[PDB]
């Protein structure tokens, strides 16, 4: 039988005896990634570009992506009278929803990772959904849960097409936009990562600043000391492209910290956190080296975190290097 | 003034005196293009998933979508794809004068990740006064008429290079119409970015290795440089041209004589590369130069901005 | 705020306090109206004329029967379907059966979606009301028991109205997002229109009140402005006319068609329906649509509809001659 | 072969010899009606009502698509290097070309018909007809003074439960259809031709107190034939593109005729009449006003209206015959 995004969450939801919040979010999320596929993929160009004369441009057609992006994830969580409290890479605070609007959940979110766009590279949304265990007022405090207190997490890729991955306690199921009718396709579900690949993923142009177990894990890869065959290597430079097709293909993907970038560079809240919790529901791991990133527990909204993660056996052997160097 | 794919190769060719011929072969190729990205972005899935209640791979569709939009145009009389062992050489009712060598998928091995794909080709002029056939895809790169490619990435852009220069354009699906939106693009004299596989480190020869640790470890000490590596030529090439820098892909084992096919992928990208001010090398010679032999064979190249290639040329020399 | 079918369907469903199970249909319906609609706007036709090289209305109605069709079974929520593509009433499977019954007529292209004009989808939603294995009779209940109805316009955009006990919403496809957006809430027809719409080549198979209604629009013995005219011959496209602009509708019964010539329980019914809700009137000229007993599931009524004051004007027309 | 509008023009334009200036006025017109047909199925409504947080339902959305669906006409035909003079159903004034971006074609058009049609959700439409400026004087309304005759191309596009571009040139009238998978018309019907005869009748029979006399009886006669014939069915849209492709694809008749409060009919000539009656007469139909042929009114104002029937020539001979028998 056929599936669709909007089927399969409402019938969790019904499963889960929930009371339909959860499911009025997903659906506003589901709403808004398609929003964002549309405006990525240029519908409406020829308006910017004079098709009907200079008076006919809108004001959301000039925004840049990102920014429409963040405006549409917004105000589609505001108003499903779900969330109290929502966390952007763009806000440098915590957004608290207007009394009337709120809901229990709390949402972190990357409206449009990668778009720093202009060569057409893939770009994403990424998200991560807590529940609100505070009695409190809703305070930024609500957005430092470690993340595994995540409810549902995932992303949305718009390259060759516009997929949603969507991590829950059921597992990960994957969902293709059919933009001929605009819904989501079940076409992967429960799906598992490779036990272990055969592509490394990490930007090698820093590695004058790697930290030393990456550059011996690396090494490995590229001359392995078995004479097994060198892994190849893949690296989109977006970090949603990559971790997908870390999560198809299998492997390893690299944001690691090292004497620079004590901490990393990728966000924990918004970036680390979903990735790692798609990859623990998938069968993979995520660490920082030296705890799982899902077991950080955040004092600012906005800390970087290191990332090694997918495949269980690649990110194993990347430990037990790290292990040696430490 | 808003400008239009279509409107634009009408206007070049009237500026050019010809006869209509090539222009009905870019519009051809323009349809079928945009039919690949309908569906690359997977429109009409939900039927293949059962929606009514119960289709060809995307690269077979693709190239059956070029094939036919070509030698519907009359336009054409030899046709060599990726796809097929021999060039197709077009029936004598449908010939025209224009050689195409095209990629009408590449990337398309690792599709299952939604990997950015595209659409490569290259339009020769036929020589001969002879029959038609495979030989005449045997020129080299210096006599492509036009080429240029499609990238299904995050937005679809058609990238043309002509002798007026190179002209990208953006498909705004709302109305399915291609958009001027690079005029006469340029690529920066020197870039910032090096692209190539490095899981083949060990197979490299010593001038590429010495090359890319230069890029990591500038003898100038300015900051090394960042490294991008989609897998997708298409992907690659084209962030190269929007950002400079430079890609390889070099000889190594499995590839003795480079990976990537000469006719449909890498003469197609060194002409874009050359008209926007950019250099392409096999490391012995300009790809554009190469003389071949055999339609589906294959060669080195480095490519991109031109201070990025002679550096990477002058590495060369020292080890040549 | 900005509001969506699916956001509205799912919110009035937590206000009902229900299982989920109508919800669940009403999304599926949803989802086959925006696949309909992405056909009939004929996305991919280049293929079917050779666009990949070598190697039609009916075929579009038959799309469209497949699309409601198993969208329905597959949303467990149906036990029978009664659709004007199908003889006999289809019963879902008892591994997929839930509680609702379903009447539609999918499209309405066989007839003039060779003009291109207008076509609809209508369908009307209702409880199965006995606790017999599931079987025809079960769509056999009158009007008045619906649950849901309503229709989609796939006409120069495509607009679906949804009527319940909430009242009537109409929303609009936007296809680039593929979401019906909500434009016009708690919608209800104008008292009394300037529009009245019939096919007036049958002219000769009237019965006398409706000859002297129709000449009392074109001559109005108060001499006031006589009403305008329009008649597409789509079903959805009148009556949606009559809803947004006000006016009455007809299809009587003539000589010819004593029964009438629209289909009770998949273009009447769910039409007389959302005008009700609407604040408007459907008649059959003996009594109202929605209160007609049907035996038959192809059963054809006569039809008058619309602003009620235009609905009431011709029922006095009616009596006079009765 | 599948054909493109894209491909078929192209190739008429080379087998005519001309210089291609033709071919890159109905490339440019392609363009404008796939950006109407885009806006007119709403897409990007969701922006409107606050998807992103700002919305703006104001005005008439049914006036800003009339006048969108014009701004875009005019500025691809502008842009196209094709045209001198614009005559637009939505503009007081015939438009001038600037001088650095005139061609030698002259455009009347109604771009979309949303306003003045209450169909307007059933369906709209856009009417062209294309002329050749005849006079080297300076560019003026009067170089869109030429009777129908005089048409080079002309033809409509229908936005109706598909989008719908019927062309008609000397070569004969062509259906294309437009795929929004790929915004590409594809050749649907080639060289169509309408009925001899039909038995559909198309007018607003609200009118009919004011029907003049022949009017009247050649309806009635549609309704109640003299030889007990089966009466005509009857279909009004309203929209005059949605009326007139019905009465093409099935054979039949179509009346906006004169009568005594308005003795020059109700459509206009240079943008209505005259491309439909171009259309017709390609494809073996008749367009008279009752007194002569459409195509050879001579137009002394370029929003002047003019009486029409058009479509199946039998019908329209018999129309005719009924009229002069009331002259
Ligand atoms: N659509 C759904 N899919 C999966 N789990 C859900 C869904 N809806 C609710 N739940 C679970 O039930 C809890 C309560 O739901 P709610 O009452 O909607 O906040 C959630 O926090 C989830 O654990
Ligand atoms: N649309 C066009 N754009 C650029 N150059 C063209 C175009 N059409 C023709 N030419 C040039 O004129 C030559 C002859 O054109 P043709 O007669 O169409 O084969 C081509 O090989 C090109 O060198
Ligand atoms: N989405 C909805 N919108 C309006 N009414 C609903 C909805 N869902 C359920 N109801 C009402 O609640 C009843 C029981 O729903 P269910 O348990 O889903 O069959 C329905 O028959 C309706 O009367
Ligand atoms: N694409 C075309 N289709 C049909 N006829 C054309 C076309 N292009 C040019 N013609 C004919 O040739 C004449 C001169 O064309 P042009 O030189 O483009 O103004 C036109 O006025 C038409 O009679
Ligand atoms: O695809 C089509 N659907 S349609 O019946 O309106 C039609 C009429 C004419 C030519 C093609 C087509
Ligand atoms: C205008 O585009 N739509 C309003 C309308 C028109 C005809 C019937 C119903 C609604
Ligand atoms: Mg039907
Ligand atoms: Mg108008």
């Amino acid at each position: 039988d056929v599936n669709t995004l909007t089927r399969f969450v409402m019938e969790e939801g019904r499963k889960a005896r929930g009371t339909g919040e959860l499911t009025q979010l997903l659906n506003s999320l589901c709403t808004a990634v398609k929003a964002i596929s549309s405006a990525v993929r240029k519908a409406g160009i020829a308006h910017l570009y004079g098709i009907a004369g200079s008076t006919n441009v809108t004001g959301d057609q000039v925004k840049k992506l990102d920014v429409l992006s963040n405006d549409l994830v917004m105000n589609m969580l505001k108003s499903s009278f779900a969330t109290c409290v929502l966390v952007s890479e763009e806000d440098k605070h915590a957004i608290i929803v207007e009394p009337e609007k709120r809901g229990k959940y709390v949402v972190c979110f990357d409206p449009l990772d990668g778009s720093s766009i202009d060569c057409l590279v893939s770009v994403g949304t990424i998200f991560g959904i807590y529940r609100k265990k505070s009695t409190d007022e809703p305070s930024e405090k609500d957005a430092l849960q470690p993340g595994r207190n995540l409810v549902a997490a995932g992303y949305a890729l718009y390259g060759s097409a516009t997929m949603l991955v969507l991590a829950m306690d059921c597992g990960v199921n994957c969902f293709m936009l059919d933009p001929a009718i605009g819904e989501f396709i079940l076409v992967d579900k429960d799906v598992k990562i490779k036990k272990k690949g055969k592509i490394y993923s990490l930007n090698e142009g820093y590695a004058k600043d790697f930290d030393p177990a990456v550059t011996e894990y690396i090494q490995r890869k590229k001359f392995p000391p078995d004479n097994s065959a060198p892994y190849g290597a893949r690296y989109v430079g977006s970090m949603v492209a990559d971790v997908h097709r870390t999560l198809v293909y299998g492997g390893i993907f690299l944001y690691p910290a090292n004497k620079k970038s004590p901490n990393g560079k990728l966000r924990l809240l918004y970036e680390c956190n979903p990735m790692a919790y798609v990859m623990e529901k998938a069968g993979g791991m995520a660490t920082t080296g030296k705890e799982a990133v899902l077991d950080v527990i955040p004092t600012d909204i906005h800390q970087r975190a290191p990332v090694i993660l997918g495949s269980p056996d690649d990110v194993l052997e990347f430990l037990k290097v790290y292990e040696k160097h430490s």
